[PDB]
């Protein structure tokens, strides 16, 4: 991501843009000039600090014009789980913003290559009425980005079937270690949580409550990134990493489990009843401001 | 690119890896474990110094092991034109090493999302007899990256029919400006060249010698990035930028044959005779392994 090259963006539709972060109050004017009426910011505070972006100044400047509304809907960077968890409420807020403001919608994260593309893809999928893979093919033809299709599929299933959590136990045999923690899982790759050394077993142990799906994680052993060979692992993935994974299954025979299987396909064929339920959920979501 | 997560890589073929930079001497052992016999490093010293990587220690540790060799053959980061210029010599240097060393080859840059995939792709295309787009499809199914297909296509034409530069003139009407520069073209987006104001015309002018291709550029006017609307522009591009572009097409020639239509296409159709000559020429372009 080339910050110094300035704010970059892509028209996906005449009413929808996916782009990088606003850097100065002047960027608000550039967007007003192209008919943007909604600035949908997905950035967290630490993301703005790293590049020295004064968000409050940008917000205050956007407040001066009723023409254009600035909205913050935080999603954690570098965290596929938070994406999944946040998509329902985030798109809800986006859905109410577009209905209220119209014009052109500017959806942005920091780089506009992860969070922003995923949110816009989800919106096109649930609200605009596109098939997932067809909207994906459109987005990719316009902008070099890496949206998490798995996260979008899972958020869709989470709305329709609900969230079913089970206890997941992660273990690592101690070989004279002092400090052991994992990253990824449901806390993201920019974060770590410590495991505890079992007094009886001599294994480092971690317990997490996780919904259905597959979650990649890696160990940090005395400040050394590594995967446990005694636990299931996958890769090298498309980011080039070999990670451990935990898989969570409830019951595929169940009616909620059947819909999960159908909607876990690459291009999920969504029922008319299911599409109506998605909209019903978005109407539940709270308007910004 | 996330450097904190350590070295990342992907097998493209059983004997070809595209990865990110080695960070510690320990990473040589990592690669020795999976049968790597050539570490092919495309990074420049400013790439390494930015991430605090001690390349000398990595080279020294690799020199200790006879089964693995470390080669430095640099290409500028974030420079699509330099990439185009460097490919013949780089792929030629790569080719000689692999033929001698065998085993698994590790092609890497800083992130392994720009230079490294482009070089591996070019290597598969020029040397291993892949069609460009077939090799590309394989690469993309393994690793997320942005190779510059345009740079590879143009380098192929450069070798096969020659690098011929022509004068392009870029102009910008003055409206009380004091400083006018251009970024992009053949210098990259991290560099800029100053234009000169014509006293008679009231236009800022740039004369540039450029080979065949399409060259995106932008003006920087009193510090501000902007495209000239009185000149041809396209975008937003795949990176989210709206740029002017200059287009250079070679003069027609009596010995063009069918070369022009075959090579300019999305998936360049190479004659067997051309592939055979191309590989041979690549060797003559190779650089000292140092």
């Amino acid at each position: 991501y080339r910050h110094e090259l300035g704010m970059n963006y892509n028209f996906i539709r005449p009413d929808l843009i996916v782009g990088s972060c606003l850097q100065t109050p002047e960027d608000v004017d550039k967007l007003r000039k192209i008919g943007v009426k909604t600035i949908f910011c997905l950035q967290q505070d630490p993301d703005l600090e790293y590049f020295g972006v004064d968000i409050s100044s940008i917000q205050a400047y956007a407040k001066k014009y009723s023409d254009i509304q600035h909205i913050r809907c935080e999603i954690r960077d570098f965290d596929a789980f938070d994406l999944r968890m946040r998509l329902p409420a985030v798109v809800g807020t986006l859905y109410k913003a577009v209905k209220r403001n119209g014009g052109v919608t500017y959806v942005h994260s920091t780089a506009g290559m992860g969070r922003a593309p995923a949110v816009a893809l989800t919106y096109m999928f649930w609200v605009q009425g596109y098939k997932l893979m067809e909207a994906h093919k459109l987005l990719m033809s316009k902008r070099s980005c890496f949206p998490k299709l798995d996260a979008i599929r899972n958020a869709t299933i989470d709305i329709l079937t609900g969230l079913k959590r089970k206890t997941v136990t992660l273990t690592l045999k101690d070989k004279g270690f002092s400090r052991v923690e994992i990253s990824g899982l449901d806390i993201g790759w920019g974060q770590r949580i410590p495991l505890t050394l079992g007094k009886g077993t001599g294994f480092w142990i971690l317990k997490r409550e996780l919904p259905e799906g597959q979650f990649e994680y890696k160990y940090i052993i005395d400040g050394e990134w590594t995967h446990n060979e005694a636990e299931p692992f996958i890769g090298p993935n498309k980011d080039g990493h070999t990670n451990n994974y935990a898989k969570v299954v409830d019951d595929p025979t169940s009616v909620d489990g059947t819909t999960r299987e159908r909607l876990s396909s690459e291009d999920p064929e969504l029922l008319e009843e299911e599409r109506s339920k998605l909209i019903q959920f978005l109407e539940t979501c709270s308007e910004a401001e």
